[PDB]
């Protein structure tokens, strides 16, 4: 389609201009009031903050430089910030500011008050197929966009998909996203979502994002992921096996799409064939989807999160509240020069 071709060509033009000249140092910590911790990790946290001069709310991701170094995440953190500052798409969380200080790296993103898709999925139990399809269509378009920029996302899972005021998805956490021309090799991602070629230590490509979409669609429609076990090694054995069982309530069209996304052989997997994303867009399970209307956000969403205003945190859960310390001395300055 000429409209899609011209759209993706312009998208790549605009991405590359920002890719080649990244923004840096666009605010500082004392411009914000800290409100609440929205989420934690082994080297970082995400906190709701309010910008003192404008009153606007943001989600500030704070990465401890020393912990980033210890956990071997330097390149990944530079990838995350350089990619986020360069992309622009209706279903990607926007990076509004970034900066660093003696101790931390900061990525200040738009705050999405509806919370994580994970919470809503677990609260409702499972999404109906139209509801799952509305979210899956947004992911398909977002991956069409990212892959056309030579980016692989590598962290698709319900926790990373936030629901905005209009019920649409905002994808967050680019910590594993990477620009790749061909294959890449890092072991990263959440076990339940990993494609076989990641588990098997093979060079892999964008096909791992399409596998992860199969897992996500299965999880949204069933309420639980297709491969689960107590130990990651047991999950991995299930993933590599080439078998899966579908609930009887799945439509025949859904099962067919999922067999083609959860294809163990990456050279046969939908999204990675000659027709690329069009094998997915043209699949019968998406027959009711108006791709343009989704992109333009003109479809009424199946679900609107309940919240009181732009600073409401009720859709996020409670975490222990810890200090944001900034050392009197600069840590790891050389390692993070490019940030
Ligand atoms: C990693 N991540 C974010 O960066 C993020 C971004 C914006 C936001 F409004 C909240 C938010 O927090 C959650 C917690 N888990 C997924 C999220």
């Amino acid at each position: 389609q000429e409209s899609v071709k011209e759209f993706l060509a312009k998208a790549k033009e605009e991405f590359l201009k920002k890719w080649e000249s990244p923004s840096q140092n666009t605010a500082q910590l004392d411009h914000f009031d800290r409100i609440k911790t929205l989420g934690t990790g082994s080297f970082g946290r995400v906190m709701l903050v309010k910008h003192k001069e404008t009153g606007n709310h943001y989600a500030m991701k704070i990465l401890d430089k020393q912990k980033v170094v210890k956990l071997k995440q330097i390149e990944h953190t530079l990838n995350e910030k350089r990619i986020l500052q360069a992309v622009n798409f209706p279903f990607l969380v926007k990076l509004e500011f970034s900066f660093k200080d003696n101790s931390n790296l900061y990525m200040v993103m738009e705050y999405v008050p509806g919370g994580e898709m994970f919470s809503h999925l677990r609260r409702i139990g499972r999404f109906s197929e139209p509801h799952a399809r509305f979210y899956a269509a947004q992911i398909v378009l977002t991956f069409e966009y990212l892959h056309s920029l030579d980016l692989i996302y590598r962290d698709l899972k319900p926790e990373n998909l936030l629901i905005d005021q209009q019920g649409y998805i905002q994808v967050t956490d680019f910590g594993f996203a990477k620009r790749v021309k061909g294959r890449t090799w890092t072991l990263c991602g959440t076990p339940e979502y990993l494609a076989p070629e990641i588990i098997l230590s093979k060079g892999y490509n964008k096909a791992v994002d399409w596998w992860a979409l199969g897992v996500l669609i299965y999880e949204m429609a069933a309420g639980y992921p297709p491969f689960f076990a107590d130990q990651p090694i047991q999950i991995y054995e299930k993933i590599v096996s080439g078998k899966v069982r579908f609930p009887s309530h799945f439509s025949s069209d859904l099962k067919d799409l999922l067999r083609n996304l959860l294809q163990v052989d990456l050279t046969k997997r939908f999204g990675n064939l000659k027709n690329g994303v069009n094998d997915i867009k043209n699949h019968k399970w998406f027959a009711t989807t108006d791709w343009i209307a989704i992109y333009q956000r003109k479809v009424e969403a199946p679900f609107i999160p309940k919240f009181k205003g732009p600073g409401d945190t009720s859709n996020f859960d409670d975490y222990e509240e810890e200090e944001i310390r900034v050392s009197i001395n600069e840590k790891c300055g050389k390692e993070f020069t490019e940030f």
